[PDB]
This record gives structure tokens, C-alpha cells and sequence, in this order.
């Protein structure tokens, strides 16, 4: 159980991560984004944290760019309330380090290139995923003209 915090308030992790209650309560975790469609939200019932499900699979046909405005605001959420987001998708983490990648090209002005230099040096094992890469690629145009 080796949750990556990314920033003071957002955690990158995977699977099994996700499972580790006592870690995620020394941490103060809140809140909880699966972006996975078939895992299911750990801890649900225990009732402690507020969860959002992203439905995407690790394909190379998923689109993920749709999640990404709805992820930003339950982390904004997380941070205006004091306390951490955790988002975790399976092995490898494709699926939730491209949603952490973008979080940090919006609300931090980082480059595509230098969120990902700035992630794999926390967290060094990321699985490649060239749809998501691509999806990325856009995301860091329509952000430098301003469509967002
Ligand atoms: C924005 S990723 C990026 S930008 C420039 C490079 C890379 C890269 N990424 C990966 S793995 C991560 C992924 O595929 C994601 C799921 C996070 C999109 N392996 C190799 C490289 C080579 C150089």
C-alpha cells in the first residue's frame, strides 16, 4: 500500500490502494475517485468519504477528455474543504494518471510533457496508453487557445 501523493491534497494510486482504510485516515482522504467501470468504490458502506465513479475502461478507444471537468471539481472540492482526494484507477495506472496529468496542465499552467515528468518522478511505474497520450495532446491545444 504506497498511495503517491501528488500534491499536499491529491493522492495517485492503484487497486489495492484504495483498500488500505487505515492509510487513507492518517492522511486525511475524503474523498475518492474509481475510474474504473467494474471495481467496486471501496469503503462505500463504512459511510467516510465522498465517492465519484468514472466509468472508463483501459482501452485504446476509451475517451477520457469527457471525465476530466468532472474530475477537477470534486478535487477543487477536496481542496476547498480541507481535505484529500485519493483517485486510483487498476495496475499501472493509465486510466488515473491521465486525469492527474490533466488536473495539473488546467490548475497549475504545467506543460503536458513536464505534468508527466513531474507524476512518473513519484510514481515511477505508468503503463503507456497512445489513446490516452493523444487525448492529452488536444487537451494542452484547446487549453493554449483558451477553450478549456
Ligand atoms: C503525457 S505522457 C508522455 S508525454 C511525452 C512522453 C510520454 C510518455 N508517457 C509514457 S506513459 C504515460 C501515459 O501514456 C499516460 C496514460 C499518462 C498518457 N511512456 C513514455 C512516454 C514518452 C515521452
Amino acid at each position: 500500500a504506497e498511495l503517491t501523493p501528488i500534491l499536499p491534497f491529491l493522492f495517485l494510486g492503484n487497486e489495492q490502494d484504495a483498500q488500505d482504510l487505515d492509510t487513507m485516515q492518517r492522511l486525511n482522504i475524503g474523498y475518492v475517485i474509481n475510474v474504473t467501470t467494474h471495481l467496486p468504490l471501496y469503503h462505500y458502506e463504512k459511510g467516510l468519504f465522498n465517492y465519484k465513479r468514472l466509468p472508463a475502461t483501459d482501452s485504446n478507444k476509451q475517451n477520457l477528455r469527457q471525465y476530466f471537468e468532472e474530475a477537477f471539481e470534486f478535487i477543487e472540492e477536496a481542496h476547498q474543504c480541507g481535505k484529500g482526494l485519493l483517485i486510483h484507477c487498476q495496475a499501472g495506472v493509465s486510466r488515473s494518471a491521465t486525469i492527474v496529468i490533466a488536473y495539473l496542465m488546467k490548475h497549475t499552467r504545467m506543460t503536458m510533457t513536464d505534468a508527466y515528468k513531474f507524476v512518473k518522478g513519484k510514481r515511477p511505474i505508468i503503463s503507456v496508453n497512445l489513446n490516452f497520450m493523444g487525448q492529452l495532446l488536444e487537451f494542452e491545444e484547446d487549453l493554449n487557445n483558451g477553450v478549456t
